[PDB]
């Protein structure tokens, strides 16, 4: 498999770094993982293998590892480090021999401030001044795998599991330590995995047939800073413990839980806790504070954590209802609860009120529950987004659901700041991603998907980091720093998302892809079905009318700000209008477009555009391995070629329907 | 698991019969299975328990087996018999005991007759004085099985396979050889035993490592006149063979499949032959003709025959191209090749050009082709109508295709004529259908689709009998006599297909069900997929146009007669005229309505039907055993429930593309 952005790539003879000696004043686990990186990114890069050693040699070039209370005189900027995970580069100011200061709060933090340093050699910094701080926003920056144990991953687009097979675990860890290695070098600090859809064999991994495996995994993430956590069945007290219900105010199913909370930290002391999609609670009659604090109270004498996942809804919705809005769901459920979870339950809450489209407006629920931690869950895997066969950078989206201003306290209260906890002083709040990853040689399917597992560690650790700059630092990593390599393809990483938009649903009412797999155009696909995914096109117009005047009344979930905005036909911002508003086609956007006019513009633009994607990429030919160039090109075709059936499949389904013919006379096939 | 139509119900002391001998004349195992099913009827139904013996005693009243050759006195009537299945009953004309006499052109003739006999018997027909003669029309009436060995079913909706489970064959027989007395009580020959579509462990069902099995199972079937045959995977020679190829040109590959017929003979003597969908022989650029014959050499040594269908076409198409047309395949794929076929191979073809959808216009291949033996392929199973959850007798359907004249050689050339033989001469042929069993202990899922399977064998033993008379006899002999019950169920049957039709796809188009298992309304849910099912609705109209005047030309697949007839708008029936002609909404069919408003009448019509079979079903309470009461009603119920979504989800698509109200301004969900 490849080293994706961790390439170390051998530098010429004017590039390199003169180190005689790694000072290392701890020997824990963690400690021994940041040397042993350092160690393989100085020998690859800069070819030297510097003696590792437990004192400085005043007389020696040498790079520092360290936490404060290693320090022999601790400087005022590493002074003010005040989170566990942040650190401090520094170079010596001295006139004699080099030494580089990496200084951590604690051991991870010395094990990201290497990171950090390795990823400033692989960009060709210059670091003979350094003075950098570092301190990650978000307490919890997780990863949320899917995998089952024989072997499939739902929603999989990059191969099988490389945690399962036959039902097991996988013999050979070496990819696991690897994946580890990838993980901890963009700060990502948690990992459940297991699918949170637990099956049968799955229910099992909290049962001592598997805790020793589940175990050995736990072993190699802890080495890397990682925590680990398991998706749980909540019927786990019948189908395995004998129990007649899993009703959690049943005290029999309470004492269940607690023992085997007791039994998994046996094997696992730092165990973090629980993902739980939820026989249910609400099976019984019970809310979802009962209970996820059932199983709180579990976890609690070990500090265990509770995410429970706020994708609740009723998926069996008529849609000849338009009063019911699937949309509303999540905020109307859990709202009322605020401030009646457990301090250790962390509500986990997509970006999107509906599931991962490519456009939807920002889940109300964050900015509503000033008393209840929460966490931002996005879906790293492309499901409704290529499945990464078409090329989308997610970055840029997410930064746009990051920097969502919700005036929960009035200007100044961006998505970031709930989900960091600063807004409203979350104890435990962050967020998770759907990994992207399976057994493929490039991990990811798509080669260019790599950026998006990068990004995503990069956001969690920092939301102010730019797409641009997150861009520009996996590129050079992996492809290296030829400008013409540089330009082109952060270009196509950061067009990408807006291109696969533009040809498949338009202005945000999502969806129109086939049932099942999720893959491909079917504007109807699930028009007519029980999910309450609808856009209510006819010979007339589309949209769903979420207003409070004559709507669902979607818009009064936000603040007064934003729901005034998003309430108004005229203010509503035209990438999501028919998310908000059923609209005529004749209808003129902000753009001077009439909305069917946009389809049709989007649609054909939109290939033209995944042309440009391919056209780009071939120029770079000869600049990049045959082996990736190849890779990549071959999905670049297949993306075009799915395009123009995205492109056609629309336009002839609004042209049939309006019966409006496109502006420019291009061809919509009959 | 239920008797079904075998329940040999006990008679009252007023219906009962005098007989003292059954005087078998041979010993054979079918005229074993003959006797023990006469003494298991009579016993059953009678009370009586006669002696079975070898010669007749002139003094006991008794009932006589034998054929020609074990007459004392062959009498005219039986000296007719032509067809080796025929037989003759009739009672003795003297004044002395009483004699029925049972006359086969061979065994097999026996078993039918008697069969024909315990019939008369259930239904409670006066027989003392009888003189009947029946010789069956067509030569092969088979049942295709679409059972796997992992035990699921293709398209089953009655449970799971009586024949495989766990990738091995079921130990008990027992309900195989209830289901082989089942088959031969209807005339039923013939039966392949596993899935068209032939997977891994399929394959080796022609290898020694499961013919053993093959055999006992064909052992079973044998007894009760059934031969059996096994559908193959046409890339036998490379996955089981270890050949390089699959070419039926290949000299290595015509000897492997002469060694493997060989190999089966060897273990099932009278083996019927292979049942073929079909790397290909197109996969080396061979024809149908040239794949089917090297299959038909290796078996005609051996008496065997190779079942080749037809069900060939594009499963790659393009819904921008209007100009081709799914349709039009089986014809220009086979037609071309009248007249190469070996005389051992007969195409099976369904009997509409589609696939089985509610309604669809006969297959144009039956009557083109005067050199190729051809047999009609009719789906018992309802796929596309109703999967057992909706009450639907295909029988009448049947009929309307057998009837169809196509005018091949003039007035008189019915599809009945074609695939038995008579209008062609041809040496194999007759009819073949899917099987609708499963594990389900009413063996149908649907106890009411009971009477599919024997009304299958009904139709292929004689086609000219009526719906009426085939209802009447199933009904009679699952519930009883009573008038109100066999009025009321025989009305339900033959209501039933028209009842669902009304409420799902209109005037012939087909399709507009969900994708993937077919159940449910889904408007455009293969509208815009490569399979070459479109109704191309728009807002000002629907339709497929055939024609040959503006369309595809297929009408031009039909004889004159009836070419003329569908390429007009004004003689093309209402009930297929979509299948023909893109009209407008507002175009008046021949009942008056407009194509939009007969949509609606029959959608909202459909479902008041729906709920009069459920209350006409609630009537018969108290006449029927609680068990079967309900199982029914619970379907019915089920039925309705799915028909208002049918009615509302078509109904609304359509005023949604049309903006035509309801004439009558009933519900039409927005």
């Amino acid at each position: 498999y490849e080293p994706c952005w961790l390439r170390y790539e051998r530098k010429d003879q004017y590039s390199r770094l003169r180190f005689e000696e790694i000072v290392a004043k701890r020997t824990s686990p963690i400690f021994q993982a940041a040397v042993e990186e350092l160690q393989k990114g100085l020998r690859s890069m800069m070819e030297i293998e510097p003696q590792v050693v437990q004192e400085v040699n005043e007389t020696a070039n040498s790079i520092w590892l360290g936490t404060l209370e290693d320090e022999e005189f601790e400087r005022p900027l590493e002074g003010t480090l005040v989170h566990p995970e942040g650190y401090v580069i520094r170079s010596d100011v001295d006139d004699g021999p080099f030494r580089i200061y990496i200084i951590g709060k604690t051991d991870a933090g010395v094990l990201y401030g290497v990171f950090h340093f390795l990823r400033l050699l692989q960009m060709g910094e210059n670091i003979a001044q350094l003075s950098i701080i570092e301190q990650p926003k978000n307490r919890l920056r997780m990863i949320n795998h899917w995998d089952n144990m024989d072997g499939s991953i739902e929603r999989g687009y990059a191969g099988r599991s490389i945690f399962f097979v036959d039902d097991q675990f996988v013999k050979q860890n070496q990819r696991i330590k690897d994946y580890a290695r990838l993980l901890a070098s963009v700060g990502i600090n948690a990992i459940s995995i297991n699918n949170v859809n637990v099956h049968k064999t799955e229910t099992k991994l909290i049962t001592d047939h598997f805790l020793p495996d589940v175990a050995e995994v736990a072993d190699i993430f802890r080495t890397y800073g990682i925590k680990t956590f398991l998706s749980i069945n909540y019927a786990s007290p019948i189908e395995i413990g004998g129990l007649p219900t899993a009703d959690p105010l049943d005290p029999e199913v309470r004492w269940w839980w607690k023992e085997t909370a007791k039994r998994i930290y046996q094997y696992i002391p730092d165990f973090g806790g629980f993902v739980v999609k939820a026989p249910g609670p609400f099976t019984y009659g019970r809310d979802h504070a009962e209970g996820a604090n059932m199983l709180a109270e579990a976890l609690a004498p070990f500090g265990g954590l509770v995410i429970w996942r706020c994708f609740v809804y009723n998926c069996q919705q008529d849609w000849r209802d338009r009063t019911t809005d699937r949309a509303k769901a999540a905020y109307d459920h859990f709202k009322p609860l605020d401030g009646q979870f457990r301090e250790n339950v962390i509500l986990q809450i997509k970006n999107g009120p509906m599931d991962f489209q490519v456009r939807e407006p920002v889940s109300p629920l964050f900015g509503a529950m000033p008393k209840t931690n929460q966490m931002m869950e996005v879906q790293i895997t492309q499901e409704y987004t290529g499945q990464q066969k078409h090329l989308c950078f997610l970055i840029p989206q997410w930064k746009e659901v990051l920097d969502f201003d919700t005036y929960a306290k009035g200007k100044g209260s961006e998505v970031k700041k709930v989900i960091d906890g600063s807004l409203f002083d979350y104890r435990y709040s962050g967020i998770a991603g759907v990994s992207n990853i399976g057994s493929d040689p490039n991990w990811t399917g798509h080669t260019l998907a790599q950026a998006n597992l990068y990004g995503f560690g990069r956001l969690a650790w920092n939301p102010d980091l730019s797409a641009e700059e997150i861009a520009n630092e996996w590129v050079v990593q992996t492809f290296g720093d030829d400008s013409q390599v540089v330009e082109t393809i952060s270009w196509m990483l950061l067009s990408s998302w807006r291109i696969y938009e533009n040809y498949t649903s338009p202005l945000g009412v999502g969806w129109m892809v086939n049932p099942g797999h999720h893959y491909g155009p079917n504007v109807d696909g699930y028009e007519y079905s029980h999910w309450g995914t609808y856009h209510y096109a006819d010979r007339d117009g589309i949209g769903v009318d979420r207003t409070v005047a004559t709507g669902t009344g979607y818009t009064a979930q936000y603040f007064p700000e934003n729901a005034a905005m998003y309430e108004s036909l005229d203010t509503c911002p035209d990438e999501l209008l028919l998310f908000f508003h059923h609209v005529p086609y004749t209808h003129r956007l902000h753009s001077g477009e009439t909305v069917i006019q946009h389809i049709y513009n989007t649609h054909f633009e939109g290939v033209e555009q995944a042309k440009q994607l391919r056209k780009r990429w071939e120029q770079l030919k000869g600049k990049i391995d045959e082996k990736r160039y190849h890779d990549v090109l071959e999905r670049l075709t297949i993306q075009v070629e799915h395009a123009k059936e995205w492109r056609d499949v629309i336009n002839t389904y609004f042209y049939r329907k309006s019966g409006i013919d496109d502006q420019y006379g291009r061809k919509i096939y009959r």
